[PDB]
């Protein structure tokens, strides 16, 4: 295994690197407003060496945007669809590349026989390309990488499946900036090469003047290069028509043919395109030939791509008429003379990217190699396009939630083979699909209009349903005696119950255990852990009583704590923020111990008094003016007190201590070190009141963030045995520090109400001495470092914080993990801050056409992890990458797969089973069973079950830490007949495996087995 700790990569081109030298200077650099006059040689072209062009016709289609998904599909991309076939079955040259998965298989789908099979000739024949061919163009600042891997395969398994075709080029010309994280993916799926657009406008001008704008993008610690995908960046402001055929969109815009009138289209430069005749074909291809001849000076071969398209473009028969054969005239007419030495036709993104290679094989250009990543992006002046890591957080933290139980559905109903009466693999279907969807770069990234939100919603929630059906029915599956088990597939054995989502204060969806002497004693709880490692977390679940033990199957007492339900209230007659304690449900926490991917049974029981195995915490209400908290049967009664410092410590774990405003001050490790100052601030960011607006893409901050005024807040202490914690009632924020014996858990719910024109943030102070340096993560999947840069505004130095950030020195470092993307930095040595959400009146100007002002309650999860890191093994200091600890990588495990919990409906499970999973392999802690699918229905003969295996790399700190198995994936399910490593899609086979073991994999790479079954 490559070492990807201790060894910095050669590269040509390093981003964090770049970033330190380049000015940023925003010139006018004249017709190409961010670039130069380019100048060439028209010399460097002779009938020996000809430019060879391909022109690639192109339909942007937003699988939702400004309208819902299948209002565009009705309005316009069924039309494009429709329309693409007619005018390729009839024009033998014409070619034309499509993206979105999810638009072609609900067009295919509802085609008659005849079409479909002119529409499998037009692929066939290289006419129609699929480039990427996942279900969408997904986002990549704030998508987890495996839903990455989701929506691709669902495109590519669909493609394989109906048009015989799995793209090895990939098409991203619209995601706001673009992460390494897909060329992994990409590289690791069969691809050869892929195409990238949006890169601030001073990248661009950099790496066109070094011609170093195709290069082999490889993994920022990848040393030998095996990770390396070839890749293009387009060199201009947008992938529209003015800006693709050269620097000179007054000049581009001429050969836009769609923009004459009839069509509602004009060219904002003031010259419009004229139809080409043979009276104009030598001066317009003189025109056109210049602009190619300047766009092929920022390249090394000489096979120039130049794209043709927009958004929803070739609907119209007239407009696939007018483009082709205008631009079919100016072919004929170019390539008859001699002098412009031009072969130009129309191809396909494939065939360009073919032809590069051919020159590059023939020895006429070697390619730089590129590691780094490509936030935060701008397309002009200081309009970074950081807002989009923060808006519509609700959602946000909805994709990580579905992302989970689709995971957890997966692989809980992998298990076994199932009837098509029980409609799982319709149900995982649906599922994976309305996830996949979201990942769209107007979805999870808060930039759509407000309906097409609630549809992407509405999606989700269907999504979640299914994932609930499919895993409930397999529990039942897996802890019924076999003999017993007699299903309804329509019934609810089971609700899950989930503690975190929608959240306490956003909806009251948690079905409380209704247990008493007259109706019911007892009730049996079920505990899922999808990771593959002994796992031990604190579940809490609503109860009737306060009087309630727990018990395993072998009726062995269970340690419990019981604490009351507490909602927080704005209080508009009183004006304060305060908790409700409920007199008639309470909370029972205990620890649950699960197998490796498996399952864990436990009992919960009334009895009339307090049991022996179960504690109740204290609560202490901190307020000047207090008013009496009755709670029913709870036991200890509620204390008061004015606001004052306190401390806590819940086991051996760390002791906090707070303001008297709830706010954490400082952790101390352990009893003998110091209490290290780590404050919490919630500040706020407005907009400018002269110049450029935020929106739902752009942060354009008036200045350095003010603090929230905090008044005299509420603070409620709740201290227990097993669980303590510190809530308080800020404005738009009831903040809470959860403390369990290790790091402690931060909630946030957060609801900006009718602030408008305000960002909240929350921040981190310490004294810890990191300078201008911070890591961020990238999808899910690695760590790379950051260098706040005073020479570029306050919201540039915002990056995605798609699941953690830490800042470090040589001793301490303060790590906060997250449970929802959203966007942050580190603005000064010693802090980390990162945005809860924002309310903006103002459209910014990108086409959205409104605000963001559909705000709701969102409740933020968090890990805090404070630890002391002189004896890590780091990288060296020229290293771009960093490296989660032990305790930090669990702890976003605990956010973001955490325990799945199930309650059984009915009075009596007959038949039940303690326990499955016990015998699975408990793998080492860095391992991962990213995914686990069957891939086959039950009425194949060989069973197939696809899993993915991700290693990352955690530090070295000096903890033996040991005692771990092998695990073979090959082997969790029994009468293996074949093992076979493929991609991770699963649709190729690369080995076939010895022995039917499949390999554990190295540190940070992802490998893909498929099992098959006698
Ligand atoms: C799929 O494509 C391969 C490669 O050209 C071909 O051999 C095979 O026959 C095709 N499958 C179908 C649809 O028959
Ligand atoms: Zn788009």
């Amino acid at each position: 295994c490559q070492d990807v700790v201790q060894d910095v990569p050669n590269v040509d081109v390093q981003m964090l690197e770049l970033y330190d030298r380049m000015s940023f200077k925003d010139i006018d650099g004249g017709v190409w407003k961010q670039g130069w006059n380019i100048k060439y040689d028209p010399l460097k072209y002779n009938a020996h060496h000809k430019l060879k062009v391909f022109v690639v016709p192109h339909s942007h289609n937003d699988p939702g945007w400004i309208q819902t998904f299948e209002e565009y599909y009705q309005h316009d991309t069924k039309h494009i669809l429709s329309n693409a076939l007619r005018h390729l079955h009839d024009n033998p040259e014409m070619k034309f590349i499509w993206a979105e998965i999810s638009y072609f298989a609900r067009f295919y789908h509802d085609l008659g026989e005849n079409k479909k099979l002119q529409m499998k000739s037009i692929v066939k024949n290289g006419q129609l390309e699929f480039v990427t061919g996942g279900w969408v163009m997904p986002d990549e600042a704030n998508s987890h990488w495996r839903n990455v891997l989701l929506q691709l395969t669902e495109g590519q398994t669909w493609l394989k499946q109906f048009m015989n075709v799995t793209p090895t080029a990939s098409w991203a010309i619209d995601p706001f900036g673009h992460s390494p994280t897909m060329p992994y993916i990409l590289q690791k799926s069969g691809f050869k090469n892929m195409l990238i657009q949006r890169t601030h406008y001073s990248v661009k001008k950099e790496l066109a003047q070094q011609r170093q704008l195709e290069f082999l993008w490889r993994q920022i610690w990848d040393n030998k290069g095996d990770t390396a995908l070839f890749t293009h960046m387009m060199p201009f402001y947008s992938y529209d028509i003015p800006h693709t055929c050269g620097p000179d969109p007054k000049v581009c815009c001429q050969f836009d043919f769609k923009r004459m009138g009839s069509f509602g289209l004009s060219c904002p430069w003031k010259v419009p395109p004229r139809t080409i005749s043979d009276q104009n074909v030598a001066a317009r291809s003189d025109l056109l030939v210049d602009q190619w001849k300047k766009k092929a000076e920022l390249y090394r071969t000489n096979v120039l791509l130049i794209p043709l398209g927009d958004d929803f473009r070739f609907k119209q028969n007239t407009e696939w008429d007018v483009q082709r054969v205008n631009y079919e005239r100016l072919f004929e007419h170019i390539n008859s003379q001699a002098h412009f030495n031009v072969q130009a036709q129309f191809g396909t993104l494939q065939e360009y990217f073919d032809a590069v290679h051919q020159a590059e094989r023939a020895g006429q250009a070697e390619f730089p190699t590129l590691s780094g990543d490509f936030f935060t992006y701008a397309d002009r002046s200081d309009n970074y396009w950081s807002g989009y890591y923060t808006s519509r957080p609700y959602h946000k933290r909805m994709d990580r939630v579905l992302m989970h139980y689709v995971r957890a559905a997966e692989m809980l109903s992998a298990w076994h083979s199932w009837d098509g009466m029980a409609r799982i693999e319709e149900r995982l279907e649906q599922a994976r699909r309305e996830l996949s969807l979201f990942q769209h770069h107007d979805g999870i990234t808060g930039t759509a209009k407000t309906h097409v939100v609630v549809d992407y919603e509405q999606r989700m929630q269907e999504a979640l349903k299914a994932c609930q059906m499919v895993m409930q029915q397999s529990v039942y599956r897996l802890l019924t005696k076999p003999s017993i088990y007699s299903p309804d597939f329509s019934f609810s054995y089971f609700t899950l119950d989930d503690s975190r989502w929608p959240g306490s204060g956003v909806e009251d969806s948690r079905t409380t255990i209704i247990l008493g002497e007259d109706i019911l004693p007892s009730k049996h709880v079920v505990m899922h852990n999808t990771l593959p490692h002994w796992r031990e977390q604190l579940v809490d679940f609503y109860v009737s009583s306060p009087f309630v033990s727990v018990t395993d199957l072998a009726n062995n007492p269970v340690e419990a704590q019981v604490s009351p339900v507490w909602s927080w209230h704005h209080d508009t007659l009183t004006k304060t923020i305060h908790p409700q304690g409920s007199t008639t449900k309470y909370r029972i926490i205990f620890k649950a111990r699960v197998p490796p991917m498996g399952l864990a049974t436990y009992v919960l029981t009334i009895s009339d008094s307090k049991p022996e195995h179960t504690s109740y915490a204290s609560n202490l209400l901190l307020r000047k003016n207090p008013t009496s908290l009755p709670l029913g049967q709870y036991p200890e009664d509620v204390k008061f007190g004015d606001p004052r410092e306190i401390s806590l410590r819940v086991g051996n774990g760390p002791t906090l201590a707070f303001s008297e405003q709830g706010l954490l001050k400082s952790i101390q490790l352990t009893q003998d070190s110091p209490h290290v100052p780590v404050h919490f601030k919630f500040l706020k960011y407005g907009v400018r009141s002269h110049g450029d607006r935020s929106g739902a893409y752009l942060f354009l901050p008036n200045g350095p963030a003010s603090p929230v005024e905090l008044g005299q807040p509420v603070v409620l202490v709740t201290k227990g045995k097993l669980e303590s914690s510190v809530s308080v009632g800020l404005p738009s924020v009831v903040h809470q520090t959860i403390m369990r014996g290790g790091a402690p858990e931060i909630r946030n719910l957060v609801d900006i109400g009718s602030l408008d024109n305000t960002e909240i943030v929350m921040r981190l102070e310490t004294h810890i001495d990191s300078g201008d340096i911070f890591y961020t993560d990238l999808n899910g999947l690695q760590f790379i470092k950051r260098r706040r840069l005073d020479k570029l505004p306050l919201q540039a130095n915002y990056y995605p914080i798609p699941s953690g950030m830490f800042i470090e020195d040589a001793n301490t470092r303060l790590t906060l993990l997250t449970g929802q993307p959203l966007g942050g930095s580190s603005l000064a040595s010693g802090e980390l801050e990162i945005m809860q959400d924002r309310r903006l009146a103002s459209d910014d100007e990108r086409g959205l056409g409104q605000g963001v002002l559909d705000n709701k309650p969102v409740l933020h999860i968090y890990r805090l992890v404070l630890e002391k890191v002189n004896n890590c093994v780091r990288p060296s200091k020229l290293h771009p990458a960093g490296y989660l600890t032990s305790a930090a990588h669990k702890a976003s495990q605990s956010l973001l797969d955490p325990l799945d919990k199930f309650i059984f409906a009915e009075n009596e499970w007959i038949g039940a089973q303690g326990q499955f999973g016990g015998d699975h392999p408990s793998a080492r802690e860095d391992l991962d069973v990213s995914v686990m699918r069957r891939l086959t229905k039950s009425s194949a003969k060989t069973q197939r079950v696809g899993y993915v295996l991700h290693r990352t790399n955690l530090m070295q700190c000096g903890t033996p830490e040991e005692h771990t198995q092998k695990l073979d994936v090959c082997h969790l399910l029994p009468n293996v007949a074949r093992c076979e490593r493929t991609t991770l899609t699963f649709l190729q086979n690369l080995e076939h495996l010895d022995g039917m073991v499949a390999p554990e994999v190295c540190p940070m790479e992802t490998a893909a087995y498929v099992s098959s079954h006698s």
